[PDB]
């Protein structure tokens, strides 16, 4: 997250992190059911963890942490190796979470983001881009979303309807290693950090988002498959 803030603790219990052995934070995710957590398709892996109700980055510990392993992934089908579109993926937890005020799910909006709408985005992503500088702790980042004629316009070509652009301020973005992560708007899960233009926070460029509001269905059926 570039030129966000630390996260008030205990805020955002269903922002959850994707770690690789020993313990390499690649992805973020979040929490939107008891035993499933949603992130981006291009953060698949076979093997690797995952920690909930963490504050910081380094692995130290901290009480209302929970740690699981993903036992399933389903990445949407329309998910293109080289196209950004349907950028979104299940992750089945071996088991599931105890509900905590640090580890709690989060809903997703059915409705779409209408231009305007100010969301906060949070990851422990870089801080600075293109020069490389994680942050201590969970980062937050206020951004409006905006019109998908604009968001067309900045991405000819390439950007579309399963996406939307967030982030408008100058020097304010999400960054390398934020994706995956949660994308908040009216106290429901909007997106999820997907892509955007490098280095990260070039001005008229905004951040790419998945846009959740085209999967509710999808999400719930597939839930509902492997339960
Ligand atoms: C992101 O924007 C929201 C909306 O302005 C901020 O929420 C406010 O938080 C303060 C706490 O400092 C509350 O007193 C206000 O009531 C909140 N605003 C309202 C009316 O919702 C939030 O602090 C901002 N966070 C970041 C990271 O910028």
């Amino acid at each position: 997250i570039i030129n966000g803030s630390d996260c008030d603790m205990h805020t955002q219990p269903w922002q959850a992190a994707l770690l690789l052995r020993p313990n390499q934070l690649y992805c973020g995710a979040v929490l939107v059911h008891p035993q499933w957590l949603l992130t981006a398709a291009h953060c698949r892996k076979k093997v690797f963890r995952v920690r909930l109700g963490h504050y910081s980055l380094s692995p130290v510990y901290e009480s209302g942490q929970q740690m699981f392993q993903g036992v399933k992934s389903i990445p949407h089908p329309g998910y293109s190796h080289p196209g950004h579109s349907n950028d979104l993926m299940l992750i089945k937890l071996n088991r599931r979470i105890r509900p905590t005020k640090d580890v709690r799910p989060i809903n997703v909006s059915s409705h779409c983001p209408s231009a305007g709408t100010k969301c906060l985005v949070s990851g422990w992503g870089t801080t600075k881009s293109p020069q490389v500088h994680f942050p201590k702790v969970l980062q937050c980042l206020n951004i409006s979303v905006l019109s998908q004629k604009r968001c067309e316009d900045a991405y000819p070509r390439q950007i579309d309807d399963t996406m939307f652009c967030a982030g408008d301020k100058a020097g304010r973005d999400s960054c390398q290693g934020d994706s995956g992560g949660p994308v908040v708007c009216n106290g429901s899960l909007q997106g999820l950090v997907s892509w955007g233009d490098y280095p990260c926070a070039r001005p008229n460029r905004p951040g790419v988002y998945t846009n959740l509001c085209k999967f509710t269905k999808w999400i719930q059926e597939t839930i509902q498959a492997n339960s």
